[PDB]
């Protein structure tokens, strides 16, 4: 059977084998990363045409988010206690995001003021993804400040926020949609 | 402070949800589309007021919300029980926006009770949940869609 | 205008600030039900029975909302129908899961949220359901909420995963599969 029922009393396992209540910050961080990945999946379902580079990029990002969830599930202090290795989150994906950000940023008109979330279906979906990503970042920061998670995880999520904002503007520009401003 | 960051992020999440909902209106000329965009602007104001001993936040938008609520209420049949979140694409999206707005209100309340932000922000988010509920009902009615009540 | 001050009431008459755990739990259950509503608005084109199932789940979520709003420490006798959350719905979920499991190919690798609009929407619903479970667990481990509520949410996570897989299979969509590096 797909379920075990071992979590019916409200406890679950980390990747170090330690059992904690399901409201622990480790599970809040893992679950919010999962929620971000799901929002990105639904946004991916909105692309009308085929062969879009940024769709491949978003799928790569989803895989990286699975890796980020795995990292968050192995707290470093319990990995030292459990005799396990370090759980080092590498910087590759961050640099990749920075490259893609430069690519899209070089193509947009300069932006000076606040944007209302808008610009077509894809663009609005990506703005919602951006807000969920920032929530995930806020869930990861306390774990970093405790020494439980590599700081590169928070760096990746922070850079993904900017990637999603820039990609929303890029999609809006390509659709001929103008986004709104003011008060 | 972390609470300020959380409240601001949740108001931003609400505005983004409302934007995606707006993307579901297939016709132009809808007054409530303009109302939702004006609400997005007011949410920008809410976010700047939270990121301040606190910033003043005028109460006019709350009256705007109450007027719109009355306008829509006088067009709807009486409702005495809970309904299932439903009623067409726009109505369902607006129910989800209503849930996110109530989450944002929960994030703003402790800031107000600490005296770190103006109470009008909190009562705006409150009235806003009510506006979103009424507008979801109204959008469902205008499409001829069925209002599901479970007992 | 009641509650403009930041306070609200439980169904037992207790007044608490709106940031209390009970309101976080009830609000997240509401959010889950609304996400299911939107997913249902995508489903109403073809797929039949599982739309009935999703609506039943919404009704059950209204019942769990009633349970969470009636803390056991304050519950009088006339509130006993609300504090007792029966196990029926849980078993129903298991039944439905078994049904869909008999029609799917066996699962070997990790799945990315994908598989068409219905499937992706259900994956998002699953994530919101797990957030709701995390909000309900502190009330249960405090003795304020029937444990069957947490059991129901834990099983609903798996129901939604399996239903996403089923919708993707019926639409002919292949889900995307996790790949290292
Ligand atoms: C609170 C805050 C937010 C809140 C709410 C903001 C709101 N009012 O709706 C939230 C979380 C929503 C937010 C989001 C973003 N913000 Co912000 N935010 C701020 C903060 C702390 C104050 C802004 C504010 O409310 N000012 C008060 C109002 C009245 O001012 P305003 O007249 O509208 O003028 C502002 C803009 O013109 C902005 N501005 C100036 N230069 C630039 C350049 C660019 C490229 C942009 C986009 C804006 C911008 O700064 C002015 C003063 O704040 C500022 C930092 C600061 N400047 O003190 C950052 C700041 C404005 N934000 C910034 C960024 C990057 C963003 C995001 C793109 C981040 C993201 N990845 O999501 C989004 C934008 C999404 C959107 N437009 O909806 C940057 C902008 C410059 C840049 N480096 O690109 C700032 C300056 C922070 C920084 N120093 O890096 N933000
Ligand atoms: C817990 C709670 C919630 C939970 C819901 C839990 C659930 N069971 O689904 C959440 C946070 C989701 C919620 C949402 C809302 N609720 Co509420 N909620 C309550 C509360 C505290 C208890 C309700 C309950 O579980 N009763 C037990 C069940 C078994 O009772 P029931 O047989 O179904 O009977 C109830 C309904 O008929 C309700 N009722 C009576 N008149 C009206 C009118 C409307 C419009 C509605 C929706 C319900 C309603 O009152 C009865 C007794 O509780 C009550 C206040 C109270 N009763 O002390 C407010 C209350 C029922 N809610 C109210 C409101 C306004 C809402 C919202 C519209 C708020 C919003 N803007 O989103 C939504 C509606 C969502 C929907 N209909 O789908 C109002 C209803 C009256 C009114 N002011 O119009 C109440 C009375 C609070 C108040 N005094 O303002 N709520
Ligand atoms: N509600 C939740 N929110 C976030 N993460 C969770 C939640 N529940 C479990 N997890 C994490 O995801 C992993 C898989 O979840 P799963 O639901 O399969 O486990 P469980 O609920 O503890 O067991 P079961 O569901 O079989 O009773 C768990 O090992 C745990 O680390
Ligand atoms: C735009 C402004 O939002 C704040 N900020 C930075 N990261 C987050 C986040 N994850 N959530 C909410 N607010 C954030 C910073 O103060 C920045 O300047
Ligand atoms: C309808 C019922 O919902 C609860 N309630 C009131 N405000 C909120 C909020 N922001 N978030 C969640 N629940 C709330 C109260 O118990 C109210 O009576
Ligand atoms: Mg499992
Ligand atoms: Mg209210
Ligand atoms: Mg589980």
């Amino acid at each position: 059977k797909i379920y075990t029922k071992t979590g019916d009393k409200g406890f679950s396992s980390t990747f170090t084998g330690e059992r904690r209540p399901k409201d622990d910050q480790v599970f809040e961080a893992v679950g919010t990363t999962d929620e971000l990945s799901s929002a990105i999946g639904f946004a991916l379902e909105l692309v009308t045409e085929k062969g879009h580079t940024f769709a491949e990029e978003l799928q790569k990002i989803q895989c990286t988010l699975q890796d980020v969830g795995s990292a968050l599930a192995t707290p470093c202090s319990s990995a030292r206690e459990a005799h396990l290795k370090y759980t080092t989150f590498k910087a590759g994906p961050i640099l990749e995001l920075e490259q893609w950000i430069d690519k899209y940023t070089s193509q947009l008109p300069p932006l000076t003021a606040f944007i209302l979330p808008s610009g077509g279906k894809i663009s609005s979906a990506l703005h919602f993804c951006r807000a969920v990503c920032r929530r995930a970042e806020r869930r990861v920061v306390p774990l970093v400040q405790m020494g439980e998670t590599d700081a590169n995880v928070a760096k990746f999520l922070n850079r993904l926020s900017d990637y999603l904002f820039t990609l929303a503007r890029y999609a809006a520009m390509k659709e001929g949609n103008q986004e709104k401003i003011y008060m």
